[PDB]
């Protein structure tokens, strides 16, 4: 572990396969990618690329030179599953921009929602109005939401004063810190602003988002053919997997991707030689 970039296959001292860049999940870490790794040819190096802070462009901010000290001019194989597959894409868009060479970005039902989910007010009156409604049957009543605070505020410094308030009783820090990356991570894929992309896109497709991501937005219970990807890129391919986004990472369904993105990554191969 150095920093954010976890080695889960180191490449040799010198040459080699071209390494796999994976970007975590919603609430999670890149260890979840070692079935798919299990699934890819021998000797592919994997390096996992961590959570950190901001919009999506300032996170691909921080990945882009990293990604460069590590493989230079290319080639860039990118993928990722949830929030990695933004988090993929963002990088796709800005190594291209600096002319280096992206070879393959792989989204694992990294799905939009099937109608625009709004950055407004009214959005967010409708977010804690459903969060608090859950805070009721889950745990009470709650009083009136002071929506004019939260609709200042940023995703983060929302949670932030709901927590102070809840304070104001008792939580573990350490399960305050996992939900609020958990939440922050997926309200992160929820504000993305997709960029046009001009490489080929690979978008392996579950049938559904599972239960509890539609409860939190049910926004997400309806997907398109496209997963909403089709309109920024047009050299789009989409691999049926079938179940649930939460199996999609997951032995046995990641056999599918495994097997896909192998003759891929083959391909790729063959093209240097
Ligand atoms: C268990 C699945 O939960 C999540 O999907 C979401 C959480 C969540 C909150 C606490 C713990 C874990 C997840 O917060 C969200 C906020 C907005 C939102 O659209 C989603 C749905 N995502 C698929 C994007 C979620």
């Amino acid at each position: 572990i150095d920093g954010f970039v976890r080695t889960l296959r180191a490449r040799p001292e010198a040459g080699g396969k071209v390494p796999v860049f994976v970007f975590h999940p919603a609430g999670g870490s890149t260890v979840v990618y070692e079935p798919l790794l299990g699934r890819l040819p021998a000797d592919t190096p994997m390096y996992g690329f961590e959570r950190v802070e901001g919009s999506i462009e300032e996170r691909a901010q921080q990945y882009v030179p990293k990604l460069i000290e590590m493989q230079g001019d290319g080639p860039y194989v990118l993928v990722g599953w949830s929030l990695g597959g933004v988090l993929a894409y963002a990088c796709a868009i800005g190594l291209r921009r600096l002319g280096k060479d992206v070879r393959f970005v792989g989204l694992i039902d990294a799905v939009r929602a099937g109608e625009e989910i709004p950055q407004t007010k009214e959005e967010i009156r409708k977010r804690w109005d459903r969060y608090a409604a859950f805070a009721e049957k889950t745990f009470v009543t709650i009083p009136a939401i002071p929506y004019e605070q939260l609709e200042e505020l940023d995703d983060e410094g929302q949670v932030r004063f709901v927590l102070d308030a809840v304070s104001q009783v008792q939580i573990p820090a350490g399960i305050i810190e996992h939900q609020r990356t958990s939440y922050l991570d997926n309200r992160a894929i929820d504000t993305a602003q997709i960029q046009p992309y001009d490489g080929h896109v690979t978008l392996y497709m579950a049938d559904r988002y599972h239960d509890d991501a539609i409860m939190f937005e049910p926004r997400y219970a309806v997907r398109q053919p496209d997963g909403g990807w089709g309109e920024y890129v047009s050299d789009l391919e989409v691999v049926p997997i079938g179940g649930e986004h939460i199996q999609a990472i997951d032995e046995p369904i990641i056999a599918k991707v495994g097997e896909h993105m192998s003759r891929a990554l083959g391909q790729i191969e063959a093209d240097r030689t």
